[PDB]
């Protein structure tokens, strides 16, 4: 009748999940009460923090561990294999398995078990994938259309537009009026790595691409990095980025967005931030001085391995596996990834169409796509196939209009064949890597923010990379050649 979850859940949703209506509705169709571990804020901290006192729920919902973490906890016991679950109790699931059996090898550890229950999103194949790029950049096309200038089409022609933006005092000419060039920095949606391509190579989250010789490059050691790095520097000493671009956060961020003070900047989508209007658009892919032109595919795709674990503590891993195949009803799925219909109370992302018995998206008539997502929401294990639209649901307008985007200004320059698969390392190369990369993650962002602030990456280059090679870089990326190469052999 009851079981208790951890989750993880957005700060703008409420502090206990069941008030949610797709959670409200859940128990009624399911028959059990969650009782839920709720964090809104530092959930893997938070979770760490459960594991390590021996305060354990029967499952951790919406999870998302590392893969180093997912077999320490396997080899401890922590959590249990799954994979005799699936078979015996969940239909739901194994129907999806059947209709697409690439899953399966993705869920399986090198051990042969399953230890995690994924989240699955078709938008897009390949170099088409919605996750092929992730850190888009907008410019105010107001501001253009009011100085009289053209949309750029070099890093050169940027440099003038940003420097217009500034001198020319399109919205005012108050010191804070027109912030030219801002982003978050580090890794995801609002950071500026995606221009460090128009250099040739360019960079990811990962720092890891895959040249079209088959060769797995690291990123950030190019000649190419650093005039990335260079090309940024100059914004600095232009007095064209936003002061605040290394101490901001998401809600600030949005703040100037809203105020329509950015002349250029990097996100998800343009309606998150600056709002649903014309006045910004996506800033087309840029020729650098030698006629580099180019965006780097991420390694980004619709697979998460673990959105769900089952902890050793379970005692009704029958329900628990019941319960968790019922995520995966088609209809269940789509409305735990992306909102649901039918309140009164607050807007919806859904109408159900009694008559089809399926699910339409509604305009969202200038609400923020992931301001009502976050609200209404619940994450967790789900399946989303590419054979649902128009069947199941309609594919949601902001997806296929990002999709459209894609296609039409960034597929021409993603010249890399291949990006980097999702392998699943074994135990040993899981830990040797997780310690280079303890050293190496904060090392190569604290460096790139100190040369953009202070000028000395000529000076300091070689010296850094002789620390990078401290730190394991060879062997690291002889690891990540290793499995690249036995992804492609297929073991
Ligand atoms: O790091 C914390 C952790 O991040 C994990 O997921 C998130 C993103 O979750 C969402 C993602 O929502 C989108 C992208 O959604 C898709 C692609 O999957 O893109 C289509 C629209 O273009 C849409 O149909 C697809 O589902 O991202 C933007 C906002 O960035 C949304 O407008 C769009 O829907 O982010 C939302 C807000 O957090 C959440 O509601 C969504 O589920 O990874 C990034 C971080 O790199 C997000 O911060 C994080 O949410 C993970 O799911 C977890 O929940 C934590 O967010
Ligand atoms: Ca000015
Ligand atoms: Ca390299």
């Amino acid at each position: 009748k009851t079981l208790k979850f951890m989750t993880a859940s957005s700060p703008l949703s409420p502090k206990d999940p069941n008030e949610k209506l797709i959670l409200q509705r859940l128990e009624k169709e399911t028959g059990v009460h969650i009782d839920w571990t709720n964090y809104q804020s530092d959930f893997a901290e938070k979770r760490n923090l459960d594991i390590s006192s021996g305060d354990l729920p029967d499952a951790i919902h919406n999870d998302g561990a590392s893969d180093v973490d997912l077999m320490n906890w396997a080899k401890k016991g922590v959590i249990i294999p799954v994979e005799d679950l699936i078979d015996k109790y969940m239909p739901n699931l194994k129907k999806i398995l059947d209709e697409k059996p690439e899953y399966k090898a993705l869920m399986t550890a090198p051990d042969g078990h399953i230890y995690s229950f994924p989240w699955i999103e078709e938008l897009g194949d390949g170099k088409e994938s919605i996750h092929s790029v992730n850190d888009m950049a907008w410019i105010n096309k107001d501001w253009l259309k009011k100085l009289g200038l053209e949309m750029p089409k070099t890093t050169d022609d940027l440099i003038k537009v940003l420097e217009a933006f500034k001198n020319g005092d399109p919205n005012g000419n108050g010191e804070a009026a027109a912030i030219p060039f801002s982003f978050i920095s580090g890794n995801g949606n609002e950071d500026f790595k995606f221009l460090f391509a128009a250099f040739g190579i360019g960079d990811n989250d990962d720092h890891l691409v895959v040249g079209n010789d088959g060769k797995v490059d690291f990123t950030a050691d190019n000649d190419n990095y650093k005039e990335g790095v260079k090309f940024i520097r100059q914004l600095q000493e232009k007095g064209l980025i936003d002061k605040e671009a290394f101490e901001h956060d998401w809600n600030s961020y949005i703040a100037k967005g809203h105020d329509q003070k950015f002349g250029v900047y990097f996100t998800w989508d343009k309606n998150n931030v600056t709002g649903s209007n014309e006045s910004y658009d996506v800033l087309p892919v840029l020729a650098g001085p030698s006629g580099q032109k180019h965006v780097a595919r991420t390694n980004g795709m619709g697979f998460a391995r673990d959105k769900m674990v089952i902890t050793s503590v379970n005692k009704n891993l029958e329900l628990t596996a019941k319960w968790i195949d019922a995520q995966y009803a088609p209809l269940q799925s789509v409305q735990n990834n992306w909102g649901t219909y039918g309140d009164d109370k607050q807007q919806n992302i859904f109408e159900l169409d009694q008559a089809s018995n399926s699910l339409k998206h509604l305009p969202l008539n200038g609400t923020a796509p992931a301001e009502l997502r976050q609200k209404t929401e619940v994450g967790g294990p789900l399946a989303i196939l590419d054979s649902y639209y128009g069947k199941v649901t309609t594919m949601p307008d902001d997806a296929k209009w990002r999709l459209d985007l894609i296609k039409e200004y960034y597929v021409p320059y993603m010249s890399n064949v291949n990006n980097y698969p999702r392998v699943f390392m074994t135990q040993e190369d899981l830990d040797k890597i997780a310690h280079i990369e303890a050293d190496m993650n904060d090392y190569i962002y604290r460096k790139r923010a100190e040369w953009i602030v202070n000028g000395n990456i000529d000076t300091e280059w070689d010296d850094y990379k002789k620390e990078l090679e401290k730190y394991g870089l060879s062997d690291y990326l002889a690891i990540k050649q290793k499995y690249y190469d036995q992804y492609q052999a297929n073991k």
